[PDB]
Parts: C-alpha cells; structure tokens; sequence
C-alpha cells in the first residue's frame, strides 16, 4: 500500500523532511508508527532510538536496502550483504580505507587536488564550485580506486555514474523509456568496464606490472579471507558500484558548501586561514603536505563537521527487524522496518544550542563535547561509513590548496540558496565565486 511513502516523497523534495518527522513526534512522540515504500515501518527519533538501530546489527536489526538499489548496486556488495559477509568484505576494504591504508594515498590524492586547483582554478577571474567540485571529487574516486588517469576515460566513467545516478531516484519502472531503466542500462555498460579493467588488472599483476597496494582494484583482487578465498568477480564488480555511488555525491556537498558558510561567517574563514598558513609557514617551499600536517588542521576539519551537521548529505537509512524487539513499552514486530535520521539531532536545540547558527566551536578539542548519537553524518555502529576518512582527507588537502592559492574570494550572489530535492544538499545555483590569487 501507498501508505506515508507519498507524504515522506513530498517532504523530502520540498527540502524540509525535519518537519515530516516534527509534526509526528508532536503527533505520537519519538518512536512512531508509518508506512515507507510498501513496508511498516517505525521512526526511532533522538539519541537514544539511534543507539538501539545503529549499535545493534545483526543482533536485533540487519541492514535492509529498497528493491530498487538493491538492483542498481548489485547484490553482491558490502552494503547489500548480511552477517559473515559482511563482516569479511569490511575487513578487505580495510586494507584500503583503513587509516594505517590511507596514509599511502595522500600523494597521489594531494597530486590530483593540486593540478585540478592550478589547472581550472588559478588562472579564473571567476567558477563555478559545484562542476569543478564534481569533477574533482570523480577524478579522485577514477584514480585511486583504479589508476585512470586519462581525462577522457575519467570523464566517459563520470557521464556513465551520473546516469545510474538519476535511476536511483526515479521510479523504479523497467521500462524503455523511463530514467530507471536508462540507469539499469548504464549498470550493464559500467559492469562491463569493470571487468575489462579486473582481467587487465589480473595479468597486470602477474607480470609485475601493478603492485598489490597501488589502488583499491589491486587491494580486493589480492584480498583473501582467512580460509583463503579471494572475492569473486561479482563481489569485486558490486563493491565498486556501491563504492561509486556512496563517495560520488556525498562527499560533494561539504565541499561545494564548505566555502558558501565560510563566506558568510567571515570570522570562522580567518580562524582556517590562519591555521592552514600556519602550517605552511613550517614547510620548505616545494615540500608536500604530509600526513602529519593533515592531522594538524584541527580547526578546518572542524568546519568540515559543522558543514556536515547544518546539511547532512545523507539524511538517514533503513534497518529491518529481524527479531521482535522490545522498545519503550512496545513491540517493533520481527520483518518491520526501523528507520533514522540527523533529523532528529542535528537542527534541535535541545542537543546544539542555536541550531540555525554556524559554530565550528562545537567541535572543538576533537570533539569532546559532543553527546553521544547526536552528531552522526556518518552513521555508526557495525554499518557505519566506509569512507568517512577517505572524505575527510579530500575535504582538508581542498580546503588547504584553495586557501594556499588564493588570498581572498567573494560570491556572486551571497543570498543563494541551498536547496537539493535528490538527498544530496548543494547550492542552488552552482555557488559561483569571484578568486583573488595570492600575488
Ligand atoms: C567518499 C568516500 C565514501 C565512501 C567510499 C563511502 C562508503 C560507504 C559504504 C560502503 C557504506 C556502507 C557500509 C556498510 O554497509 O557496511 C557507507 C555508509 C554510510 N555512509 Fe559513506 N562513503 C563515503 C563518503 C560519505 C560521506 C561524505 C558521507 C556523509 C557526510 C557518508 C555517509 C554515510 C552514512 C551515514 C552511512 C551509514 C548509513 C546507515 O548506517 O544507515 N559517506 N559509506
């Protein structure tokens, strides 16, 4: 049945969502009953609902994905498996994602990030961050993930991820003309691609052409569980969709807003100034950021998470109840869905006083101050984000190379909004800016 889905759409689209769970917390209180895409479903609002979802995978609740995604992604991935699987495909995305892992990329993304700035930004009286940020943010994924460092074949992946993109938000009907089955057929033709790119990849490295470590295609094909079985080629090949579609759009929107909120509450941009030079101020001229420098941009990254926190670009996520649960005197029955959102933490009062205002102080020493469930863009718990740290890197050396290379920059219209209808939160119109470049 139809159910809440119709309502839920239209609040989602018309931006707010916050009231569609306000009015039913109002209505019936923070664990509600409602209807989503077909299933029951009940929305567990505040910390304490977001502890007993997130914290509690494979116990009470397994991750649940809408048909239509499932399709999209493949049933295959690390976010389309259940239990041993999943905690196994975790641990081979490890060897990439994993912080000891990451710091032998920083080279190759700080690189990228550096040409990409001089390259389209340096020279220009004024851009157009959103575009630039999306190339950047691909560019990044196409070299790291699989060592593509032509431009055109960069941007023939990049044409093909926006149209599975624009599926994943269509009704999903199968049908010749309709955007879902053009998004189906844009699967069909990147799965191809993929696995041109594995057989390659497999000769690569057995005539010492490729090294088990360059990439992430190189980490998966060498990894072996514990009983010596490697993934298999639909494995490989639905990871890196579901890989694609969760860093492509997500990580966009921090860093296309980044600098809108920074435009707007100057002070917070002297404080990232002041910082980022600072660090400059201690290396050699030609000498490459480092690691090191990267955990010294306390400040920076702490205007990354009140970006995060003010518009979170991934609004919440399902579970299912495999178990009758016991919650708050009820019963949530086993095959009903449980759902989450920042919605009920990030924009409230009760847990970040004065909310509408832009406070990167919140995070101040490493976040000590922050209540537990209350500030969680990246999840938590046994489904939290993969990549988290992976975005955390591209958004400081961004950040660090923007405000290397210019000493100052001023938007074209500073009343542009910040609007998204498709999950991901981005300005309205592109966020154009004018750059003043260091002399
Ligand atoms: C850029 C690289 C990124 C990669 C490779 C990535 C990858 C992933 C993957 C594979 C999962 C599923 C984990 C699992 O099922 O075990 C996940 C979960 C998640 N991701 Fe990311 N992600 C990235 C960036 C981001 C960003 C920037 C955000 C938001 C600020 C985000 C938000 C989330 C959230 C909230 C979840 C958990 C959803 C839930 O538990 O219901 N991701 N990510």
């Amino acid at each position: 049945f139809i159910g809440e889905s119709f309502i839920f759409l239209r609040a989602l689209r018309s931006n707010s969502l916050e009231q569609f769970f306000d009015e039913r917390v109002k209505k019936f209180g923070l664990v509600f009953k409602t209807s989503l895409i077909g299933h029951p479903t009940v929305v567990l609002c505040g910390p304490a609902g977001n502890r007993l979802i997130l914290s509690n995978e494979e116990k009470l609740v397994q991750m649940s994905w809408p048909a239509q995604f499932m399709k999209l992604m493949g049933e295959n991935s690390v976010a389309t498996r259940r239990g041993e699987d999943h905690i196994v495909m975790r641990s081979a995305l490890a060897g990439f994602f994993g912080p000891g892992a990451l710091q032998s990329y920083i080279g190759k993304m700080n690189t990228e990030i550096q040409s990409h700035i001089n390259e389209k930004w340096k020279g220009k009286d004024e851009v157009n961050v959103l575009p630039l940020v999306r190339e950047l943010v691909f560019n990044i994924s196409a070299i790291l993930f699989f060592n593509i460092y032509d431009k055109q074949e960069q941007d023939r992946l990049h044409k093909l991820l926006e149209t599975i993109l624009v599926g994943s938000f269509a009704l999903p009907i199968d049908l010749p003309g309709f955007g879902f089955h053009r998004a189906l057929q844009g699967r069909a033709k990147l799965n191809k691609i993929m696995l041109s790119l594995i057989k390659k990849r497999k000769e690569d490295l057995q005539s010492g052409s490729a090294t088990a470590t360059q990439d992430l295609l190189s980490v998966l094909l060498t990894f072996r569980d514990d009983k010596g079985t490697p993934l298999t080629n639909d494995e490989i090949l639905d990871n890196f969709s579901s890989l694609l579609h969760a860093s492509y759009d997500t990580t966009t929107s921090p860093m296309a807003l980044i600098f809108k909120l920074l435009s707007s509450n100057p002070e917070c941009y002297q404080k990232v100034v002041q910082e980022q030079l600072e660090i400059l101020s201690n290396k050699e001229e030609g000498e490459e950021i480092t690691w090191k420098d990267l955990k010294a941009m306390k400040y920076t990254w702490q205007v990354a998470q009140e970006t995060l926190r003010m518009f979170p670009p991934v609004f919440g996520t399902f579970r299912k109840a495999i178990t009758d649960i016991q919650y708050d005197g009820y019963t949530i029955p086993k095959g009903w869905k449980l759902l989450w959102t920042t919605y009920s933490t990030h924009p409230k009062d009760l847990y970040f006083n004065e909310p509408e205002k832009f406070m990167p102080s919140r995070f101040d020493q490493e976040g000590k101050h922050v209540a537990p469930y209350t500030f969680l863009p990246f999840g938590g718990g046994q489904r939290s984000c993969v990549g988290w740290e992976f975005s955390k890197m591209e958004i400081l050396l961004f950040v660090h190379h923007f405000v290397k290379t210019f000493s100052s920059y001023t938007p074209v219209d500073p009343d542009e909004k910040i609007s998204g209808d498709p999950l991901p939160p981005l300005p309205s119109k592109g966020f154009s800016i004018k750059l003043f470049p260091r002399p």
